């Protein structure tokens, strides 16, 4: 079906009461005195679409004389997709689009818009007009650099961004400090200062700080780092693996030793890699931190490596970013593309093309707090297009999430999306200009460069042809992710990212969500029976009656075993150029060795990082 | 006697074994491998003298034909006074002088020095060559300004400076934040972040962070602030009074109210000033914090006010500084100037002269971490010349510290030092050029401006004359302080600043090798010389135990009266001695008002009230046994 007719299906479906509370609470724009300027999701869609359409003012392919018609056409299509909740950008785009701009321009009817109105919108965006969720900044090994970075953390946090750093440049605890003849405090002690700073800075009532701290497996303070969260309450922590995954897997299998060293310390030490891994797995088993960051695997597929390098991810791991790089995200609700036993690929291809342009346009109307970041974004134009609604889509297609069928479907769907996103990046490079760094990237300097592993779809040959075409034109260094969608999936009334539903019926903090696909499928009588027990047991697994069929389709996170979580992550990652947010859920009864086995399988798969969470742990 | 004759008396006297421990521990320079580059006090005096003499390269009054000779001469006199421990600069001058300079230049015989050698010393001073103890920075009401200040605190602490700020620009807790539609954390919450930063920064083993935080009495978060230290372990805290001390005393006497308010907040509150005072006194009675900072009184005597403004002190209260301003200090051991019943003013006047040139030269070879600081110091050239050994001097003169005799003597001594310091600033402005802001200062734009209150000396008229002469030539905006001298008085083997001796005797502990802790027994040297050694051996047990001579049987009354220690002296007598010095000091004064364990909160309040009537610029109290 044509997208415009899909839009018609969804556009007047009202957000749920629960989603409306969330919107009122933090997304509807208020004036300085606290009065609402927006009361409905329609108003947000209008505002955001108009602001992001103003980027077309910069399009060199439009004659000054045609610009108004073209801008209005993009506003209209952005508005309709957004109102329908077929695609939603990351929260900061929703919170901050239009800041600075006269209230009489942000919601005015589109048929009244003049070229001067759009110019005024573009000009009046203020210093807070920050629309991107993901940031990385370096923390160099000096007091100047550490405290400049603390300042950057605070500035990013204030405007609503999530920021990560690799702390491995900081010399280990005890190291000589030539300047004072002293002993260095080490990275962990400094991370405490970053945490203290972020305890007092937030985006008001809308968004607290969210941080990632990485320390590399071979740093002399790695053991202290691994136990650091056992304070650092604003940080997620992951262990960094800058080397090849294969090299580290081989070391483990051969029971080898890892040399812990640092370039500006005499502190050296040897540790058995198996012991280090067990220490990680033990802490993860207890508390869920730290995760693993396969930085080597990110750089393997980074088109600008090795003249730029990925040293860190943002807070939830989904984008690997070079120093001072930021990235804006957005997600398609693929559950809205179910049509009579199939995914409507006709309409999906159309939305992927719109979505890529929208995310690319956000770069042009985004304002960052630090010039180095503005520069890094402009040079690379990395985007993060992903999906949400995946688990609910599988429910509609009657596919169990824990099955090879599901995984082959996921690979093929992600492959389709990736083909069309990259084809769109080609078209935009031809239309608007290539990203500045194309010439020095592997898209240009190499043949047969592909930014992901592939191997699980018949789209692969077509994907290879497109990548060859982008030697010539390419708007964006990379285009895809799967994010947590912790808030936007709630706004869209759909499942989160690629995750299975955690529960089919449950209350969040008033009350209560109950899976609509299940409500629409399960016998409405055999439903009011079981319901009490389902909220009690948290699954259908051993409720009797309840058809087995409904049971096998309507699985939740803890019905699905750790390896089936992991292999789902791999199926998607083979067709994602950035990374993926995935929690490997594990039963309360899992052991430390069960965790280690997830790590070893992860090292063989194509995953770029790992997060585990053992039920009942925290 | 001539200063050269006094120098002869002291120059070959080495520091006590006690002082030598401190020096080896943190004053003797080491190479990157840790090997000692210095092993005698002599070696430190050579290095510092040579570095600071290097500033004479910039003296525009010298012809290059004499320049080597002139430089070598100041290096020589600097070396002799430092070696003798007659004058010693603040610790950071001693720790950092010569950093960046090739080791072959800092200690080689002076007769091997060429003008190329001095030029190279000047050129190779590195970014850690920081020679000043006292800093103030602003903390403006924005996330950007707050975290820029946090960084500044880390950079200053790294190089071994002590820093203060007034945090009153920060809007009170719960105030609107327009950029986020949020609520402000308030100053105290931010001060916790500064403390956290400084928990991980220090000048190696030499020196931990030392911070001052001031909040003004009409800030709406003042009550929270007053109780904040009852965490902030690197902060001293003082309450700021930017208004006239008289205005505050009058509000108190009338039992009036203060309106608390802030320019970036809508909430205002009225509080009884007596209630606020009792809150301060109760916390100080418990813990020693917060102090009082009479900012208004400091600005009363600030020659650049209101063009520039003192909003805060450094950590120990002794220098009131404008934003980004710093100040280098040094102190004269006046105990060494006793001669046969009198102070040797002949030799003291010559040393004042040398010392003011030394301190002014430090500015020229000092490297700061932040350009705005370099600028502020260059524009003002503020110095902090003070004294140590004062308590020991009184013992030698057989004057009780707790007496009008002592306070009269103090005022006269400080009046004399002030006279000849400001005279040498005149001579220096003529030789080297005036401080850039002389023009806009009250030394030019008024008649009869004097940067301190006077009123307790024969010298007042001559001081008035010197200040008039200084309308024309003046190298320095201000010259004088009395610091704590917590380390340099140890190196000099003398009493600390203007403070009385805390104890006349205690057990010192020496690391033996083998094991222990060899207990030695320290008795005050002047007491050792006056007291019959038979008696001393008899009473010293009891003297260590009781921490005073006062109730020891068969110690002569004259000895009891003269050899007083801090807790023998009542709080009013502490306070009035502070007033006597402050009348002839252009910056402020470090003084602890010691209070007996038996003092009440009412007794603390009465100290604060008497302080409002005297000429003191701030108050620190410590009640024995409170912490
Ligand atoms: C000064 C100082 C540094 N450090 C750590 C911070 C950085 O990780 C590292 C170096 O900081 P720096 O600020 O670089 O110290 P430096 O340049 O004077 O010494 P070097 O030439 O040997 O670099 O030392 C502390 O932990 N505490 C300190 O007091
Ligand atoms: C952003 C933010 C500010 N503050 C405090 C820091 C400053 O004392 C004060 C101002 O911060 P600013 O950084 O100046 O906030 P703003 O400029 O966006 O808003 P305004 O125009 O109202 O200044 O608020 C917090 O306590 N928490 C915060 O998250
Ligand atoms: N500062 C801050 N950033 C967050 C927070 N939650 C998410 N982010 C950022 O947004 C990214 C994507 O998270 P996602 O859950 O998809 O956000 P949504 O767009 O709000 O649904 C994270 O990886 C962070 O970079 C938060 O609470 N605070
Ligand atoms: N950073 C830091 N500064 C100090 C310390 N002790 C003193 N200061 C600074 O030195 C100034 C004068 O102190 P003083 O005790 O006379 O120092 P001394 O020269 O070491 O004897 C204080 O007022 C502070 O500003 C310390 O331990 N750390
Ligand atoms: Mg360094
Ligand atoms: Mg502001």
């Amino acid at each position: 079906m044509k997208l415009s007719d899909l839009i018609s299906r969804w556009i007047d479906v009202e957000p749920s009461k629960n989603a409306q509370i969330i919107l009122r609470d933090r997304y509807f724009m208020k004036d300085l005195d606290g009065n609402y300027l927006e009361t409905k999701w329609e108003d947000v869609a209008r505002r955001v679409a108009r602001v992001v359409a103003t980027a077309e003012l910069l399009n060199p392919s439009y004659k000054k004389n045609e610009k108004l018609d073209r801008i209005k056409e993009w506003e209209d299509i952005f508005f309709r997709v957004l109102k329908a909740r077929l695609f939603i950008p990351n929260s900061p785009t929703l919170f901050n689009a239009g800041l600075g701009v006269k209230h009489d321009l942000l919601w005015k009817p589109i048929d009244q818009m003049t070229l001067e109105d759009y110019e005024e919108i573009y000009r009046s965006r203020n210093h807070l007009h920050m629309l991107s969720a993901c940031f990385v900044v370096p923390v160099g090994d000096s007091i100047e650099e550490i405290f400049e970075a603390v300042k950057e953390y605070a500035l990013i946090t204030k405007v609503g961004g999530g920021v990560g750093s690799n702390f491995s440049e900081l010399r280990p605890k005890g190291s000589f400090v030539a300047g004072t003849h002293g002993k260095a405090s080490g990275p962990v002690s400094f991370m405490h200062v970053f945490n203290s700073a972020i305890s007092v800075v937030k985006q008001g009532s809308r968004r607290r700080g969210a941080l990632m701290g990485i320390l590399n497996i071979n740093h002399p303070d790695i053991e202290e780092f691994i136990d650091a969260k056992k304070v650092l309450n604003f940080f997620n922590l992951s262990v960094g693996f800058p080397m090849d995954k294969k090299e580290i897997l081989k070391l483990y299998e051969e029971d080898g030793e890892l040399e812990l060293s640092h370039p500006r310390s005499t502190i050296r030490k040897k540790v058995k890699i198996r012991e280090l891994f067990r220490k990680i797995a033990t802490n993860a088993w207890k508390s869920g931190d730290p995760g693993l960051a396969f930085l080597g695997e990110m750089n393997k597929y980074y088109p600008l490596y090795p003249h730029r390098k990925i040293n860190s991810t943002n807070p939830c791991g989904e984008i690997g970013l070079s120093d001072y790089e930021a990235c804006n995200l957005g997600s398609i609700d693929v559950a809205k593309f179910y049509n009579n036993g199939f995914v409507d690929l006709e309409a999906l291809q159309e939305l992927v093309q719109i979505a890529v342009r929208f995310l690319d346009n956000v770069i042009d109307v985004n304002v960052f707090p630090i010039d180095k970041i503005t520069k890094a974004v402009k040079e690379s134009r990395r985007l993060g297009l992903g999906i949400m609604g995946f688990a609910d889509l599988l429910y509609k297609l009657e596919i169990p999430y824990n099955s090879q069928e599901a995984r082959d479907f996921a690979a093929n769907l992600m492959a389709f999306i990736a083909l069309h996103a990259h084809r769109t990046s080609y078209e935009l490079g031809k239309e608007k200009g290539n990203f500045p760094l194309l010439e020095i990237s592997r898209y240009r300097t190499e043949d047969n460069f592909v930014p992901f592993a592939m191997g699980m779809s018949n789209y692969d040959d077509e994907i290879r042809e497109v990548m060859k075409m982008t030697k010539e034109f390419r708007r964006n260094v990379a285009l895809l992710t799967i994010a947590p969608t912790g808030s936007i999936s709630n706004i869209a009334d759909t499942s989160s990212g690629l995750e299975p539903n955690f529960l089919l019926a449950y209350t969040r903090f008033p009350l209560l969500y109950v899976n609509q696909v299940l409500r629409e499928k399960l016998n409405p009588e055999i439903l009011k029976r079981i319901e009490k027990e389902l909220i009690e047991k948290g699954s259908l697994k051993d409720i009797p009656d309840v058809p087995e069929k409904i049971k096998k389709v309507f699985v939740v996170a803890l019905d699905i075993d750790p390896m089936d979580h992991l292999l789902m992550q791999d199926a998607f990652q083979r067709y994602v150029d950035n990374n993926i947010s995935k929690t490997i859920n594990m039963p309360q009864s899992a052991t430390v060795d069960d965790v280690l086995n997830v790590y070893l399988e992860a090292l063989r798969t194509n995953v770029r990082g790992i997060t585990v969470y053992r039920d009942g742990s925290l």
